[PDB]
């Protein structure tokens, strides 16, 4: 995710179905 708390590719997601 790019904003959000979970880092995945940018910033962080916010889901992850």
């Amino acid at each position: 995710g790019p904003k959000g708390d979970f880092p995945d590719v940018g910033d962080g997601r916010i889901l992850a179905g």
